[PDB]
């Protein structure tokens, strides 16, 4: 909507205050004009109807409970767009400015998240497996990553290029969650997953195995459920990125970890420059060596620890 831009204050769904940009004209909007052509957030009201409508509040004041996943699902792409534009270089998911949309109450107990072609959606939860889970830096961003994703190598939604798709949005949420620099973790979901158990998450990068997925090639799932396991087989490649970064010795394979910020230019530039719709994992690990060769040189230890980090998971 044309409008001033204003600056109003709320709590997210961990009870938190942050500040969010709003846009002004009658009521104050949850849209955000500093960044790009705009974020905007929307209420679905419980239902299914997309996008439903953009969030307008009387006083610019987001203190009620209903409004908490709201907050969290504006201000958490916000910081999505900064990682992207700053470490990056990329104005929003489709490098041209593309604007954010994200609508939040998505239907009734609804414990999950997506981006659906056009705009990112969320879940309130049923209260035992998620609460709303716009609380999560980590899913905002996995979200995002999705539309980045889409907008680049497209890779398809099955078998081995969704699950490299699957962990691209997971390696990219938890490179935005150290970012931001709250509570940072190797984990996934972890702030808004199971309320009553302290210390899980949905998908573990540092280990797997710990949520049953596999952490090695040879105990890649082959069945059809999930897309041929695209949730399941992204522990391979997650295992992966975190050696990369973190270092570490994985069925007997030493891997010289090199850190973060360098894991999240390689991957980016593998998957903006060399992955395509149905890249396998073999050809994303041809792809990380390539990239790793571009930015550090052939002989590079970062490309010696990409090649290591591929052995330990099996990954020729
Ligand atoms: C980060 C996480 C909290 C949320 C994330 N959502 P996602 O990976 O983003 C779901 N996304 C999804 O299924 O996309 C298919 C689609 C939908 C609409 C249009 C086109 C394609 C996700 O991992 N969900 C699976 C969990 C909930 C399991 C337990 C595997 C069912
Ligand atoms: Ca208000
Ligand atoms: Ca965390
Ligand atoms: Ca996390
Ligand atoms: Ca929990
Ligand atoms: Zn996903």
């Amino acid at each position: 909507i044309t409008g001033t831009s204003t600056v109003g204050v709320g709590r997210g769904v961990l009870g938190d205050q942050k500040n969010i940009n709003t846009t002004y004209s009658t009521y104050y909007y949850l849209q955000d004009n500093t960044r790009g052509n705009g974020i905007f957030t929307y209420d679905a009201k419980y239902r299914t109807t997309l996008p439903g409508s953009l969030w307008a509040d009387a006083d610019n004041q987001f203190f009620a409970s209903y409004d908490a996943p709201a907050v969290d699902a504006h201000y958490y792409a916000g910081v999505t767009y900064d990682y992207y534009k700053n470490v990056h270089n990329r104005l929003s998911y489709d490098g041209n400015n593309a604007a954010i949309r994200s609508s939040v109450h998505y239907s009734q107990g609804y414990n999950n998240a997506f981006w659906n072609g056009s705009q990112m959606v969320y879940g309130d939860g049923d209260g035992q497996t998620f609460i709303p889970l716009s609380g999560g830096i980590d899913v905002v961003a996995h979200e995002l990553t999705h539309a980045v994703t889409d907008y680049t190598a497209g890779l398809i939604y099955q078998n081995e290029s969704g699950a490299i798709n699957e962990a691209i949005s997971d390696i990219f949420g938890t490179l935005v969650e150290f970012y931001a620099n709250k509570n940072p973790d190797w984990e996934i979901g972890e702030d808004v997953y199971t309320p009553g158990i302290s210390g899980d998450s949905l998908r573990s990068m540092s280990d797997p195995a710990k949520y049953g997925d596999p952490d090695h090639y040879s105990k890649r799932y082959t069945g059809t459920q999930d897309n041929g396991g695209v949730h399941i087989n992204s522990g391979i490649i997650n295992k992966a990125a975190y050696l990369i970064s973190q270092g570490g010795t994985h069925y007997g394979v030493s891997v010289v970890g090199i850190g973060r910020d360098k894991l999240g230019k390689i991957f980016y530039r593998a998957l903006t420059q060399y992955l395509t719709p149905t890249s396998n994992f073999s050809q994303l690990r041809a792809a990380a060596v390539q990239s790793a060769t571009d930015l550090y040189g052939s002989t590079s230890q970062e490309v010696a620890s990409v090649k290591q980090a591929f052995d330990a998971v099996g990954v020729k």
